[PDB]
């Protein structure tokens, strides 16, 4: 408000699964994609950045392209009957009209030039 | 001549193995050493950034304590002649017996008083 709402289209949408045995280190994709005419400019938040790596982590998409982010979960003790209170978040952002590059250009970010997008978190087996 | 071999112990000690298909993200561990009496302060670099990542990127070794890296490779087409040209970089310092943080410290760190290891990249199957 006026926020507008996420431009990217995210696979998969609402939740980023995770399969076991988190013996080692267990990945999964994220896909964005930009049905756009324009560079859209984004970063891949975590609310546990020392137990989750993300690559890329930040980075322009192509006006029509799409990524696949790797999403990455260090080795732990799972405890099954835990849940899984992470949070994945994807910021956005139009790679302005005439955009010198992407570089102080998040931190003077408006409210409303930034999406959001959550994302919850599940294990599995 | 100056100043100290590297204090901490490597294993591997020179060289990191990464096993296919490459298909997706391959993980190799770095364990490192702390023989001594005191923390020892540590930052792990490497050539490719976007094409690796460390978790742990930095940090601090207890006296006398270990620590598993994990080091993960992001998804690509191989060949099996192609080699591997990456290095990885595991840089250390004490930190002082009456320091209060880690922040400015490797900004203002010496060159004698940093510690500095490269291991070799090899790709697997």
């Amino acid at each position: 408000m006026a926020k507008v709402e996420q431009v990217l289209s995210l696979e998969p949408q609402h939740e980023l699964k995770f399969r076991g045995p988190f013996t080692d280190v267990v990945t999964t994709n994220l896909k964005l994609g930009n049905p756009t005419d324009r560079n859209v400019c984004f970063k891949v938040k975590t609310t546990a950045p020392r137990r989750y790596c993300v690559r890329p982590n930040s980075g322009i998409i192509d006006a029509g392209a799409s990524i696949n982010v790797s999403v990455m979960l260090q080795p732990f003790d799972y405890d099954p009957n835990e849940k899984s209170k992470h949070k994945f978040m994807v910021q956005s952002m139009f790679a302005p009209t005439d955009t010198s590059d992407m570089e102080a250009v998040w931190k003077e970010a408006k409210p409303e030039d930034l999406m959001d997008s959550k994302l919850r978190c599940v294990f599995e087996l």
